[PDB]
């Protein structure tokens, strides 16, 4: 069966291509979302990708991807520097967690201490490259 | 067509032979097998060199700051002790992308910091060799 992904976006993120495009990007997050879901597809995996302002409903998603144990790329966005409680549910995932940035936030997240690896700086391409990071390291 | 320069610093010499059970079993030669088979794939042209001295890896990044390529830097057992190699490496004008094979962030970050982080276009970590391939890739696709 085709390897679910789980691709989730924090706050600020649904105002990406609308808010600062020339720093962030022009694509919006429905165009990002259809995107991923076209790539992934294509490398045999099926993403399952949104986006919410919600710390609760982050949490909530990361909680059943821990019981399901489907690997999850995560842009915490505003969270990134300040959720403890993100850290605290992702610790709990049995698969990968790959962080992505869009912009290189090095120019302290939480989360980079306890995922798999980090993508930052490579723009929206970083969502990408993480699925080719899953389609060859976890199994179906 | 572009041409992109993989760097690899200190200790990437011993891949595949050091605590391969940590780092992997291919090697540093066979991992530049693998970055000329997807640079052919990809339609650029990848130069790869380590070197365990602090000055020759200067005067590679000096070499292509002059040349305009890009680089893809493993800067390894100087990722957290070369100021020389960050000064060197912001003279860069083309893309810069940090690579470490294992996740810098999970293993022994308690003060210490990558000097390189900051001034990078970007940083693939913890995604084992093929972050290298991952970073070919986003640079096949940027120029
Ligand atoms: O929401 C954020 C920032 O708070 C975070 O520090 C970086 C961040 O996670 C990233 O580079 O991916 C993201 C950056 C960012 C924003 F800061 C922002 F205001 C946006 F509208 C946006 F689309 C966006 F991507
Ligand atoms: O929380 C859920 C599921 O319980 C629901 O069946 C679909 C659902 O509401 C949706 O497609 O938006 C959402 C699916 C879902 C998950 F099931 C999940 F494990 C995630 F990590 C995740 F990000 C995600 F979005
Ligand atoms: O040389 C290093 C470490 O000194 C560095 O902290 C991380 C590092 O840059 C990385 O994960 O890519 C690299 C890790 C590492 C090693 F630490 C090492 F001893 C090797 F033989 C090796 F091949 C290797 F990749
Ligand atoms: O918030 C805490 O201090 C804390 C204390 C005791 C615990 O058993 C515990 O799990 C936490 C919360 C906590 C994490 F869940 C976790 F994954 C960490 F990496 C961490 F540093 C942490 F501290
Ligand atoms: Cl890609
Ligand atoms: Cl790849
Ligand atoms: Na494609």
């Amino acid at each position: 069966s085709e390897l679910i992904v789980n691709v989730i976006n924090g706050p600020n993120l649904g105002r990406l291509g609308r808010r600062e495009p020339a720093v962030y990007g022009g694509t919006t997050h429905d165009e990002l979302v259809a995107l991923i879901e076209r790539e992934a597809a294509e490398l045999g995996l099926k993403a399952v990708v949104r986006q919410s302002d919600s710390e609760a409903q982050l949490l909530d998603w990361i909680h059943q991807a821990a019981d399901a144990a489907e690997p999850v790329i995560l842009n915490a966005g505003g969270l990134t520097h300040t959720s403890v409680a993100l850290r605290n549910a992702c610790a709990e995932l049995s698969a990968p967690l790959i962080e992505v940035h869009i912009s290189n936030v090095h120019a302290h997240s939480y989360l980079s201490p306890i995922a798999t690896g980090v993508i930052v700086g490579l723009g929206i391409q970083g969502y990408l490259l993480a699925l080719r990071y899953l389609a060859e390291h976890v199994g179906t």
